[PDB]
């Protein structure tokens, strides 16, 4: 059963996220404020028109689980309690479907396609989705997300984080950097 502390923890992780959708800062997000994301991630990635579809798609499925449903507006924190309803419920092959969205912006980072991005890549990415993000935080989150501290993030590494973000219950340094200080 999952303690007061760790649910508290999680949607503290999923508000971080979802404050992240809202783009303008009035406290909430919709569909196409998700999309926003995924069209930002094709440009910067200048993905072709099937890639940039399919990478919308990935987005809308996400945003169906999140209650981000057709011309509805909800609050950052009810999209919160939705992400982790949603994913605290997932077991064994759902889970790997849950980290899908995260392997297609990896691959997006991934410019040689071989498994390693650098912090160049890294940075050009993370500011092309939050243009608002200065290089102090870019550079910061790299900087932990490279945890073998090797200049370089392979895609397992990737992985491990994407993983304690979305479904760890307890705190870790990599959850608490991977979306930037968590917010209130």
């Amino acid at each position: 059963e999952i303690t007061e502390s760790e649910r508290a923890y999680h949607l503290r992780k999923m508000k971080t996220r979802m404050q992240r959708v809202d783009v303008t800062g009035d406290g909430f997000i919709s569909r196409e404020d998700y999309e926003l994301i995924a069209v930002r991630i094709a440009k910067i990635a200048k993905l072709s028109a099937e890639k940039a579809e399919e990478t919308r798609q990935e987005f809308l499925r996400v945003a169906d689980q999140l209650g981000l449903a057709p011309g509805v507006r909800i609050s950052v924190e009810e999209a919160a309690v939705n992400a982790t309803d949603s994913l605290l419920k997932m077991k064994g092959e759902e889970k790997a479907m849950a980290v899908i969205q995260s392997l297609i912006m990896y691959d997006c980072i991934d410019t040689d396609k071989d498994g390693y991005v650098s912090l160049p890549e890294f940075k050009a990415f993370l500011q092309a989705v939050g243009p608002d993000l200065t290089d102090d935080k870019a550079i910061t989150c790299f900087n932990t997300l490279d945890f073998n501290k090797n200049g370089q993030i392979s895609r397992d590494e990737f992985l491990v984080t994407v993983n304690d973000f979305l479904f760890g219950l307890e705190e870790t340094a990599l959850a608490n950097a991977f979306y930037g200080d968590l917010v209130d």
